[PDB]
């Protein structure tokens, strides 16, 4: 699993966090699309979001791009 960093709002970088805390916090409505977050490069991607800092809402447009259609989102799910 990956861990991240972010930055408060005050400008403090807190973490390394695993993908599951971040998870839960995300579910549990303690980050705003506004917060910034960084994905630690501890392996090669190609969504080119290693080590940088974007928004919690720039990196949910990006995932975006993936999911083009329900009908190959459900056989990518199910199938």
């Amino acid at each position: 699993e990956s861990s991240w960093r972010y930055i408060d709002t005050q400008g403090q970088i807190h973490g390394p966090f695993t993908t599951q805390m971040m998870s839960q916090w995300y579910i549990g409505g303690y980050f705003a699309s506004t917060l910034q977050i960084s994905r630690l490069g501890s392996t090669p991607e190609t969504l080119g979001i290693n080590d940088i800092f974007i928004t919690l809402g720039e990196l949910m447009t990006k995932l975006e791009k993936y999911d083009t259609d329900p009908f190959t989102t459900f056989d990518k799910l199910h199938v």
